[PDB]
DNA sequence: CCGACGGCGCATCAGC
DNA sequence: GCTGATGCGCC
DNA sequence: GTCGG
């Protein structure tokens, strides 16, 4: 990556603002700048040069000049030495522990992996599982393993009901060589925006995957979204594969394109595209794209028959999944 | 200057 | 119990 | 922190 030092700096700042400062808009600002810089095809020579890019402002330009000149950022150097900031940042690496719980734990004297392990009864279910698999959840998933996981999920889903369609989204669908977790969009013709003609549609699928020992734990689960843990089977004498995060989202079948647009991401691409939609007088979620009335109230869902239809409404040329890794 | 910044599912909790 | 606010998660 | 009105 041409500007890796700068993008790392901005990502670290973003994480600080999110985890410690609890300043969600500064977090988003920093990530937006990191992302636009990441795709810039030149090795940046100055803050001024960077400031030409949408999302990079005066303050980031100044940090960029400091970083280019010295290879570091004093602001970050100090943050890295601050024990409370260090502690809070670490604790938030556990799935289920956010900025608030992290600060609360540090208040109570719980601030290391050892502290967490001996205070399991101070954790909710989600946090308990995040702790259990702390190491595993920070590992990436090789695309080769994602393919094996895809094969199991698609085949087991088929065994439940041949009418289900499961689609692997997230970075996998963007063609990444490695993924952070597995994202599965699920549809069934019994569940549309007009009616739910069959209950337990998501449950049946979760059950089957648990039955074949693919899903190993559950972080949360409702009628349309499952958030849990899974694991590839290993062969005789073979070391086990790491446990992996899996998210499954059941989406009304007639709203598949908005759903797959959403679940394909990236997250920054979605924020950027949805913000552009608003500027264009539309609102996009995982279900529909709707016009904004003169008052700002969302109108009725617009007809959508492809991902491209959505791009057309907001006057964007189509971008294939592989070009949405912002 | 200053309001807006994407949108929503599930878990947990307060107030009634 | 329900409703609404908040935390945390997903892209 | 950055942007647009
Ligand atoms: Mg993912
Ligand atoms: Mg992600
Ligand atoms: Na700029
Ligand atoms: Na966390
Ligand atoms: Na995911």
């Amino acid at each position: 990556t041409l500007n890796g030092g700068i993008t790392d700096m901005l990502t670290e700042l973003a994480n600080f603002e999110k985890n410690v400062s609890q300043a969600i808009h500064k977090y988003n600002a920093y990530r937006k700048a990191a992302s636009v810089i990441a795709k810039y095809p030149h090795k940046i020579k100055s803050g001024a040069e960077a400031k030409k890019l949408p999302g990079v402002g005066t303050k980031i330009a100044e940090k960029i000049d400091e970083f280019l000149a010295t290879g570091k950022l004093r602001k970050l150097e100090k943050i890295r030495q601050d024990d409370t900031s260090s502690s809070i940042n670490f604790l938030t690496r556990v799935s289920g522990i956010g900025p608030s719980a992290a600060r609360k734990f540090v208040d109570e004297g719980i601030k290391t992996l050892e502290d967490l392990r001996k205070n399991e009864d101070k954790l909710n279910h989600h946090q308990r599982i995040g702790l259990k698999y702390f190491g595993d959840f920070e590992k990436r998933i090789p695309r080769e393993e994602m393919l094996q996981m895809q094969d199991i999920v698609l085949n087991e889903v088929k065994k439940v009901d041949s009418e289900y369609i499961a689609t692997v989204c997230g970075s996998f669908r963007r063609g990444a060589e490695s993924s952070g977790d597995m994202d599965v969009l699920l549809t069934h013709p019994s569940f549309t925006s007009e009616s739910t003609k069959q209950p337990k549609l998501l449950h049946q699928v979760v059950e089957q995957l648990q039955k074949v020992h693919f899903i190993t734990d559950t972080l949360s689960k409702g009628e349309t979204k499952f958030m849990g843990v899974c694991q590839l089977p290993s062969k005789n004498d073979e070391k086990e594969y790491p446990h992996r995060r899996i998210d499954i989202r059941l989406i009304p079948k007639d709203q598949y394109y908005c759903g797959v647009l959403y679940f394909t991401g990236s997250d920054i691409f979605n924020k950027n595209m949805r913000a552009h939609a608003l500027e264009k007088g539309f609102t996009i979620n995982e279900y529909t794209i709707r016009p904004l009335g003169v008052t700002g109230v969302a109108g009725e869902p617009l007809p959508v028959d492809s991902e491209k239809d959505i791009f057309d409404y907001i006057q964007w040329k189509y971008r294939e999944p592989k070009d949405r890794s912002e």
